[PDB]
């Protein structure tokens, strides 16, 4: 029955208003492979809104690995890893990821989102505490909500606030600090040295979500702990397969005893179907390529350095990025929507960040680099971004 | 840091004890396609522990559709549907599913698990109520936890308890009842006529999770509402792609205004990468086959009726199944583990159900049928199940 339900959703008018004004640019239907140029409405559009940082979703070798796994293993495992859904290739990928991030063991999940829900839901219990950076990914907030522990947020990369909040807690409780490694909105990196120093002083567990770090920072792309040399001081490395690794799924890597506990207690692995064979094989081959062909991470960083320098030359106001995410401040929700749609209609795809996710005065567009971008594509996008910011009067 | 973390997991000894006794049968590593016979350790094993009810993960046409989508679209969309992750084929699948279950609109999720988290997390808020059957899937419990509403459980298929609990609630609040359609443990069907009668009397929203119903009950497999003719009285039909539909992902289907609210407010669709092209195409082709080739649902039911009658003839104690899930009571955790591993070593895969998921006296094995099973395979499994129950003394 719909009376009260109709009421609950009656106040949500922003999509109706964006569509009526001709500004709506969510769920844009792409007709081609994810690539530096995509087809939308039969038109070619430059993609600067992706998370495919190394451009590997189009690699013929990765496509072939996925097609070969469909031929051997079929379209799906039809159950949880716990029961009838484990393949020899799931276990191969866990071993390969464990070796990559320098940990004893790993457990896969069918999504990155589910990879955060697992450990955050089941390690800390009644009378325990989870400490979250206030800018942590939604999956981390939600995982922590699913725990039976007390969740405390600390100020973004604020080590005094983290120290103070931990200082207030009973000695006779378990603590877990969970942080993004690279934070996707502004593209900044966690202060892992000071966070891990604090963790060690309070005997708190440390988990890092490397969604945006894998294939980007660290030796051969191995992530945020690898970037700082702090493998030893991080208990759990979480990552996802949907960004650099060009696939779908995620993992948590850690000590064999912790991972064994997780794989038998995390509801998001016990009660959800396992990764498709095609996604296991695509992740396996992508991981091989990232490690063996250093040119991908190199070209991503050459594109990042070039685009950041060109943006600052043209006088764009950038956020404090340390990554291939270039946040360009606009500071008006209305202008952010207008700029996004005008760039779309001029053949440039960027991602808006608006209220209520951020204050209006901190609204921005995110311009993300891939290794496969050319300096010419970057120049064409920045040209068009100069023209639209002028027409919009920023 | 690991001190307190080491303590939190120190008491979890059941896996260490199962492995040491040679009884462990979780995460069994399959070396072949999910099929009526699988390869484990180079040995052939009969699969009666699957959710591939129509046996479609091996259909050459579905494999080919998935391989063709990899060729055209690559290995992954590399972002949320909300931003850069929507393909023309996502929208095609939403339209096809909406038509199938007789609803205005649908939104996909990258997992079934995530398809429950979306609506349950974001429709009911502060001062609202979610009513859950006590045997609801873990994904439904967790989705409801992620809401800011008051979650109330009612006795399993207990319509007096549901009526009473709803009667106690303020008139001036929104209510949502969420139920499995087929409940996977005992294989029983929700009393949808009485639940929807109660919902209509209290103006409560109704959501049904058709994970185990799609491709099983309803006209051409269209699910639990279709089974009862109650399309009109169910607000939201949720399903998954990982069972009959031989893939990975899920959906929620409903009125256009509700679905539009969900696709812009559900954290599990806004903040998680979209389904792989290979999984969209495999789901599309599987859905076409289920509707066009009625023989699959027919043979599933012929196998279900044959196996249930053979089991009852041999005097097995079955649960109150109305589905291709045949729950066989053992009523001892120790005997349940022993029976499961002895059947595994004799070439028969079944799924155990033990404490703490159920009371020891209600421990059982689940024996699940696929359309592709033969009467000879069924006879061989039941033969072996007679022998092992004898050796175990049940
Ligand atoms: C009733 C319902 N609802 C939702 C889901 C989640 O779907 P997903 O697996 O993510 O595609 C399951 C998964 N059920 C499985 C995986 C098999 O029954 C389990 O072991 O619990 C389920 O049984
Ligand atoms: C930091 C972190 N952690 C976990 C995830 C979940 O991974 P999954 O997408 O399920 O593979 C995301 C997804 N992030 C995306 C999808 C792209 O940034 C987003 O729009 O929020 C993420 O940014």
């Amino acid at each position: 029955s719909k009376g009260k339900l109709g009421e609950k959703i009656s106040q949500f008018k922003i999509v109706e208003e964006l569509k009526a004004k001709g500004l709506y640019a969510y769920f844009r239907p792409i007709q081609s492979k994810q690539d530096t140029e995509v087809k939308i409405d039969g038109r070619r559009v430059l993609m600067f809104g992706s998370n495919s940082y190394l451009g590997l979703t189009t690699d013929t070798r990765i496509i072939k690995a996925a097609q070969d796994a469909l031929e051997k293993y079929g379209t799906g495992c039809a159950g949880s890893r716990f029961l009838n859904g484990t393949l020899d290739i799931h276990v191969e990928l866990e071993e390969k990821l464990s070796a990559y991030v320098g940990k004893e063991a790993a457990i896969l999940f069918s999504t990155g989102f589910q990879s955060n829900l697992g450990p955050l839901s089941c390690l800390m219990g009644r009378n325990d505490y989870i400490l979250l950076d206030e800018r942590d990914h939604a999956s981390i907030i939600d995982g922590s909500r699913l725990s039976f522990s007390k969740v405390i947020k600390y100020g973004h990369n604020n080590m005094e606030d983290l120290r103070a909040k931990l200082s207030r807690l009973p000695e006779d409780s378990a603590k877990l600090i969970c942080t993004d490694g690279i934070f996707s909105m502004e593209g900044d990196i966690v202060n892992l040295p000071e966070l891990t120093s604090i963790a060690n002083e309070f005997d708190a567990a440390v988990m890092v979500d490397d969604a945006h770090s894998l294939g980007v920072i660290g030796h051969k792309g191995a992530g945020t702990a690898s970037h700082f040399g702090l493998n030893d001081d991080v208990d759990l490395i979480m990552g996802t397969f949907s960004k650099s690794l060009a696939s779908l799924g995620g993992f948590v890597a850690g000590d064999a005893d912790v991972i064994d506990f997780l794989k038998h207690n995390a509801r998001s692995v016990m009660f959800s179907a396992s990764m498709t064979p095609a996604s296991v094989a695509s992740t396996l081959k992508a991981l091989e390529i990232i490690q063996n062909e250093p040119e991908h991470i190199e070209k991503l960083w050459k594109n990042t350095d070039y685009a950041k320098a060109q943006l600052l030359d043209h006088g764009f106001d950038l956020g404090a990025t340390e990554s291939p995410i270039l946040p360009i401040f606009i500071r008006s929700n209305e202008k952010t929507f207008w700029v996004t749609k005008m760039l779309q209609d001029d053949g440039v795809f960027v991602n808006p960040v608006v209220s209520p996710a951020v204050p209006a005065e901190e609204s921005l567009i995110r311009f993300s680099l891939m290794a496969t971008h050319t300096y010419d594509q970057i120049d064409e996008a920045i040209e068009k971004m100069v023209k639209v910011f002028k027409q919009a009067e920023v």
